[PDB]
């Protein structure tokens, strides 16, 4: 643990993170709906649909061990409300014990099978429904079907939007804030959906605990406290981790990634966390995620309309998705791999020390550089980090990050983008990409831009002069830098933030995770 | 001299080819009387056709060789025509059974070819050099060229052919090999020959010039330029002087000093000075603007069209100077004491940076109101001016990239002179004329003046009202020199080829025929 | 001939003052020497020290005993000579009468540049017009040679005249001392019709587009030939059709008014030793087309301005026509006509065919001044002359070059360009010669037509416009006068008339 440089005391030198979140304190149980539906204390809310029939009326065919309530929701009584996509319903009742209790219902549209978008919309107006209503349980009756992974995915959704980041609110916290301490799941087949609570539970926290790290300020999360937060995380999950500095980034001769950070106060720092398994290892992973902890563009700073210098905080949630990864794997522990995390963690500033446009700079696999915009600061940091990961002689690199800004007009806010230079990886990426629910979409590198790339004194440009296809030309630069292993990329640039929520999504973690486990 | 670095990887000196391929490369003049061998390598000839468009190609001389003679007959030659860039290859057997490469490059139907069609002629050429391993070629001159001319079609063919790899590191031309022998077959070889080592000298002021200016802004900066002009005074014994921080504040040049506040590099004030041997008639003393790389300071090159990327360019003007010093070192001449000068610096932004507004004060003791950080170049120039004038001198010269407004008044070929002295102009145009460096006479018009009055300081670093920047920095430069001749030649719009994506090392030809001839 | 009008409130012509306040001025020329009389009005002495903000000092005699115990050197050593400074006092001289006596600042330089001499002028102009006066009396106690005089002269007229057309008491005795008078005496008439040529040529180009429309200007240079016993011709749409002129007749396709070509000529009574063709750009309005004058700084409001190149071209056949030059034939052309955004406008990227049938891709409808000039010197070509000099508006980076002080001048020969750099000095009215370079010819190159209207980049839009014209004049000495950046006064808010007496220079001479 490095010690974090301050200007004034009241600089902060660490992130504050929440490791136990009232989620956790949360106890699941999972019910089967053959056995009927006991309805007590807390909130007792339906996911109805009604195939075929657009906004149909509701139907409650779930068999309720209670007159009262079996009464109240009975066919004639429901039909005057429908299943509009989203829309929910408050029941007020007394039961069988003459105890009053709540029901409800959330509409799951006309569709049998849920999209992940579509179900995200359902676990929203649960929120809805959980937020301004100091609840002690929830129970919930699936009368929809799901298969094993949109399950977990409802849970996951569920416990992250339920969830509410307070770390730096001060006198504006509040007052009502209140969870439950208990969740009911009536679902058919239900010993079949147990083994994916935990395994969501695991899955929100990787999620969230990304999300911490990138809704952090850049004064609070910078290379040096992101580093350090590093090491804890891998300190608590038993983790191998090495933070190299200047002095052994200089010995590995890493000039790319080295110009990046000459600016910043902060001195770079590289992250290597490392999992192995004790049984005899069958694959070798790396995972690299972008980490620049705050990206003013430098020389080329950010003052054009709608570059969203105030969002650049974001700029290292690659890393944060692969820390989050690490979480994961580190807590449900895989066996026969081997998983190496990177991220080449840094700060794009302005200085007199800075590094120019124009500047000819030397990566670590010997390549010269010619920087034509200092604003395309990742691709840069990766390349060192590419060089680095393939020296680990591993079977597949992975890698993800906050690219390139022209991904908003590709795929936009929902998918994200992958490119690679093998087809056998890719597919995986998108296998993952379904199990995980979290979209991807492959996107080609495309060859005839490479000349573009052709500098006049160096080995090659950093930005094209022609093409305008910013995130395919990336690519084509980052594909230079990884001689002879499967390799793909992750381009989240898009997807990251959540800009109706204000907030960040913990993208990628759980789709690497997936990855990691299901190979 | 030692340069400061942020990190280890940090280079501290710039790279610098001085022994060139082009260098070894042995030339031979023959007349073309007594007629041309063709033996080995490739022999092109330069073709005309005076009067039709794009007449037949018909090789006049005499060609000492029978099998060789017969290919080249007017019957054969007869479907090639003479079109301005053209070229075609030939293969055939000579007398011994040898086999020879033979070719010709179209030079259009005009008797007298310019500045700007000669190049296209030497590009054509240089293209049969590319891609085709050659031990050696002859150029046959079937046109009628100048001395001047002549000279600068050799210029010209060792600076495009000439390719700089400084930079390279793992995408090297593999298949990279220079010639080893020029051959020149040309009517009245006498003459010319004397122009054969005058362009090699002239070839490498440039090419010296080019390599600094390409150096990128991390490589090339105020300790490493001037420990570069240090080290190629030494070669050429030249007197040099390298004045400091410390120097310059007890010569108060606070307007220099100030444009390199923001910067992790100290000013360096480069101070060369050639003399000549016997009795000194003229006293030149050349500036050079000297910005390593120009980010504009706190008035940030973030506009749409600024090039940020490209503001390593900036030290041009010193680029120039210092090429003119390896040509003037290399050449001797007679009668005349050259002083090289530049204020060197690097304009960045910083927690020391000098700001919009700032009141600084020069060191001919006027105070100037900054207005825009980006129009630094010519705040350094005041106070190099004003050390210029101080070393009495007969004529002052400075070459500058100095306004962008020069690529919407003469573009990309033609540079700008401006001055407060007609005969310095006219000579500095006489020597555009036989350096082949097209500069036009722009004028310095004196009712745009009192757009530099300032409320507070005694004069305004730019304009607010009149636009023509150009003209508006050549007052604001004017009253720096108090009664010595002087000019000032902007070449920002012409000192970097986009097309080709290099520099030109525009104005050591210039320069060095302005001394050479006076 | 007919003015077309969306409603009835639409103006039909251009208003026109034919007869000014300065023509009912009486000019005397009295030389310094022998005293001068201050008897009334208003007494203004040009005064320089040639030291810098130095002080006032009167060298003439004075032939009044109270004015002059004003004009002592103790009095005036209280005011200082600053370029442009002025001070005058109220006072009663030898008679009792009311005079009012003082001075204009000319600084401390012994030549005063055209540039100078306005800056006086309008110290000077700024009392007229804050004082009720019957006579004005100005004494040069600098030196001026006759040229700088006339311009003075003109420069007085100019701006002490006050165009009041569009709203909804002047001197009548001019008193000029000065060493020497009878050289300067007949400058004074000369002077009267360059400036009238220069005030004609402002009205038009101050007339807003709604009133200074192709037909009313037509109609107004008609009018103007015939009080001048010029020969006259427009020509319309069926005839321009008939000559081919498709790059002309396009840039107007857009606009409600139709295309209208103006060709005035002045013939000497005697033998023709020399014949000149002048063409004026006339767009009385540029919007740009559908490359619409949008970005910022583009100010499309003062686009009337951009028939400034024909107003000058009619301002000098006034002049030419009053003054009457012997052997020489000069016409006076321009092709009007307004560049406006319609279903029917010329779209970017159409290929249009000029009269000479060369056809033209369009890359920026807003570069439609070389595109009218395109028709127009053909025409001028064919009237086989031995001038062809054009004067246009034509390029927004002049302002980037020479400002708004100096216009710039190209051309094809050197004797004629030098001609109009003689001319640009005796009239004062300040040009600078710039290259046509040749290297830039290449970016014209089209893919489809014969030639590109513009090039994709060559920035040096003033330089390649000129490139462009050249191909439109095959084998005729042609010189080209960019005045974009000159033709409009923006400090006062006001045409100058730029170029009439810079032609007429050019005429006469
Ligand atoms: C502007 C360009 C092509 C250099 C680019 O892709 N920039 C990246 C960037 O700064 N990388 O270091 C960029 C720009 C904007 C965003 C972005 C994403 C959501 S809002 C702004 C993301 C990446
Ligand atoms: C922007 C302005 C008017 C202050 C100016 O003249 N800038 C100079 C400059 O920064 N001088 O230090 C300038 C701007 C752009 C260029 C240029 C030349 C070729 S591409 C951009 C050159 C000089
Ligand atoms: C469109 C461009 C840049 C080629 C140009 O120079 N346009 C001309 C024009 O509209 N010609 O018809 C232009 C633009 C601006 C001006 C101008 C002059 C004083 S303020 C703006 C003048 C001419
Ligand atoms: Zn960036
Ligand atoms: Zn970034
Ligand atoms: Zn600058
Ligand atoms: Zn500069
Ligand atoms: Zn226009
Ligand atoms: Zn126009």
């Amino acid at each position: 643990a490095s010690e974090v440089p301050q200007v004034v005391s009241l600089d902060p030198t660490s992130i504050p993170i929440e490791y136990n979140t009232p989620i956790h304190d949360i106890k699941v149980q999972v019910y089967d709906i053959k056995g009927g539906c006991n309805v007590e204390e807390g909130l007792t809310i339906f996911l109805v649909n009604n195939p075929g029939k657009e906004n149909g009326p509701v139907k409650i065919s779930s068999k309720v061990n209670d007159k009262q309530v079996s009464e109240f929701l009975k066919d004639e009584n429901m039909e005057k409300f429908n299943v509009k996509l989203g829309t929910s319903k408050h029941f007020y009742m007394f039961n069988d014990n003459k105890n009053s209790v709540a029901v409800g219902y959330v509409g799951c549209g006309s569709v049998a099978d849920l999209s992940e978008a579509d179900m995200k919309r359902v676990v929203l107006s649960l929120v809805t429904m959980l937020h301004d209503n100091k609840l002690s349980k929830l129970t919930v009756v699936f009368e929809i079907n799901v298969d094993k992974n949109l399950f977990r995915f409802f849970l996951e959704t569920l416990f992250y939007e339920y969830m509410t980041d307070e770390r730096f609110k001060s006198t504006d916290k509040n007052v009502n804030m209140e969870y439950i301490k208990h969740l009911g799941v009536y679902i058919n087949n239900a010993d079949t959906y147990k083994e994916e609570v935990e395994k969501a539970r695991v899955y929100y926290f990787g999620t969230y605990y990304a999300s911490q790290l990138i809704a952090a300020p850049s004064n609070y999360c910078n290379p040096v406290s992101l580093s350090n937060a590093a090491v804890e995380l891998a300190q608590k999950l038993n983790l191998e981790y090495k933070i190299l500095g200047v002095k052994e980034l200089e010995e590995l001769k890493m000039g790319a990634y080295l110009s990046v950070g000459k600016g910043s106060m902060y001195p770079n720092k590289f992250i290597h966390l490392t999992y192995k398994s004790k049984g005899d290892v069958k694959k070798k992973i790396a995972l690299v995620g972008k980490g620049i902890t705050f990206d003013s563009g430098g020389y080329n700073l950010k003052a054009a309309p709608g570059s969203m210098i105030d969002l650049m905080k974001f700029d290292m949630s690659g890393c944060a998705a692969v820390l989050g990864c690490a979480y994961c794997v580190g807590t449900l522990k895989p066996e026969n791999v081997e998983i190496h995390f990177l991220s080449a963690v840094c700060e794009n500033m302005v200085s007199k020390n800075s590094y120019r446009p124009g500047d000819i700079i030397t990566a670590s696999n010997g390549k010269t550089i010619e920087v034509g915009n200092t604003d395309a600061e990742g691709r840069l940091t990766l390349a060192d980090a590419l060089v680095y990961a393939e020296k680990l002689g591993v079977d597949y690199i992975v890698d993800i990050a906050t690219l390139t800004g022209a991904m908003l007009y590709s795929l936009g806010t929902s998918y994200a983008g992958v490119f690679g230079n093998n087809e056998e990886l890719i597919n995986k990426i998108l296998q993952s990409s379904k199990t995980s629910n979290e979209p991807v979409w492959w996107l080609p590198i495309i060859n005839e831009y490479r000349a573009t790339l052709n500098s006049k004194y160096a080995d090659i440009n950093q930005i094209s002069s022609s093409v305008k296809a910013s995130s395919i030309v990336a690519s084509l630069f980052l594909k230079e830098f990884v001689q002879n292993t499967a390799w793909a990329h992750i381009d989240i640039a898009g997807v990251s933030w959540n800009f109706k929520a204000r907030k960040p999504k913990g993208f990628g973690v759980r789709l690497l995770t997936e990855f990691v486990l299901n190979d």
